[PDB]
C-alpha cells in the first residue's frame, strides 16, 4: 500500500514537473499538492473511529 501510493506521487509529479517544464505556466504541482490534501483529510478522518 505505501509503495504503491509512493509509485503514484512520484508518476504523478514528475508529469506535473515536465507540464512545467514544457508550458512554464501556473503550477499542476498544485493540483498535485491539493489531491494529496484530500488524501490526507480522508485518511486522518478514517482513524477516529474504530
Amino acid at each position: 500500500v505505501v509503495l504503491s501510493a509512493q509509485i503514484a506521487w512520484s508518476e504523478n509529479v514528475e508529469t506535473a514537473l515536465s507540464s512545467m517544464g514544457g508550458g512554464g505556466d501556473a503550477a499542476p504541482l498544485h493540483s498535485v499538492l491539493s489531491n494529496v490534501e484530500v488524501t490526507l483529510n480522508v485518511l486522518a478522518d478514517s482513524v477516529l473511529m474504530e
